[PDB]
């Protein structure tokens, strides 16, 4: 790997420089370079490497849109024959966004999650792997499609199997990957009343542990409360 | 070049593409591909071609700046030793930078300039010759600043003598063009003064022609006007 001869604490310091340049596939790069190290990452430096893959693929996934749209539009009846053009430049972004994907589903396989042993950092490699196979689903239409949302739907679950029991309705980790699996129910599995459902509990049993929190941990809840709602209202 | 198996035509259909998707490095490389075929550029090909590239060295330039500033207040009086990294990744930064304007530079030598008979396009091409050389100049410190700096400014004068002989004042590549030169008197050359007369005597000489134009170059025109008198007042 280019990043093999980097001291692990000079990755993450460019991997921070790179956030504030916003040049996410450096930062992104770094990270992969400081998990390649080997060693189990604290929770600023898995904020890190979501971050990075996050705005990354976020991006890819944004093109993809567009350019699906323009392939679609070009196959609706009466639409001129452009050629091939289209469709080999969406199969190319595709493919890049695949990529990438397969890149953070092999450093969780390889071997962040194994080595994870506390409910905060499991559920949070778990919660990456879902959404990693969530992307991958979102471009997915041939055989393994099933397979890919299956695979997405088990992380999601293994992650909300421990975060129910392990921390308290309000941590945000368990929020943002109730948000997350929510979002998969809808626009993946074709399961809107599951997302609702889901969506709607999470928000009220957060409501009921405000009382407990500091002044900082309730604006951190209620943000990702605020995302559940802004959900609940366009779904119903 | 991995585009030298495409068709021209698939070429400026995918920087298309790419420009709708913003996926500027996409776009810049095909656009390179495209000029690699030999032919010259149309009007809209230029422009895509500029677009392109222009994005691209904008996005580094902007993490160059973010990058720069940190590391000059890492040289502060009492800042911590915080290593080399601020620098390495400025300079990674800086290499790709320098790479980009590199290869534009190319592009313009081998052999768009040459080829480039009419006003309208040797005028685009000897401005972004000043514009590139420009963007080395903001980041060169070396032996070679002053020339890099005489290479912008000799561009942009022999654009603006072409320029003033053979194209209206309220045309729009002549008044970028001044738009940029004016920058590079301000920003590059230490010379304020210059950037003051030129910018204003441009926008005096075209706000004289708006008369001639129809609705539609009228706004054109007026939009880079606009840009002028934004500088004015900041520079007045």
């Amino acid at each position: 790997g280019a990043m093999g001869s980097m001291e692990r604490a000079s990755l993450i310091q460019k991997a921070k420089l790179a956030e504030q340049a916003e040049r996410y596939e450096d930062m992104a790069a770094f990270m992969k370079g400081a998990v390649e190290k080997g060693e189990e990452l604290s929770c600023e430096e898995r904020n890190l490497l979501s971050v990075a893959y996050k705005n990354v693929v976020g991006g890819q996934r944004a093109a993809w849109r567009v350019l699906s749209s323009i392939e679609q539009k070009s196959n609706e009846e009466g639409s001129e024959e452009k050629g091939p053009e289209v469709r080999e430049y969406r199969e190319k972004v595709e493919t890049e966004l695949q990529g990438v994907c397969d890149t953070v589903l092999g450093l969780l396989d390889s071997h962040l999650i194994k080595e994870a042993g506390d409910a905060e950092s499991r559920v949070f490699y778990l919660k990456m792997k879902g959404d990693y196979y969530r992307y991958l689903a979102e471009v997915a239409t041939g055989d393994d499609k099933k397979r890919i949302i299956d695979s997405a739907r088990s992380a999601y679950q293994e992650a909300m199997d421990i975060s129910k029991k392990e921390m308290p309705p309000t941590n945000p980790i368990r929020l943002g990957l109730a948000l997350n699996f929510s979002v998969f129910h809808y626009e993946i599995a074709n399961s809107p009343e599951e997302a609702i459902s889901l969506a709607k509990t999470t928000f009220d049993e957060a409501m009921a542990d405000l009382h407990t929190l500091s002044e900082d941990s309730y604006k951190d809840s209620t943000l990702i409360m605020q995302l559940l709602r802004d959900n609940l209202t366009l779904w119903t």
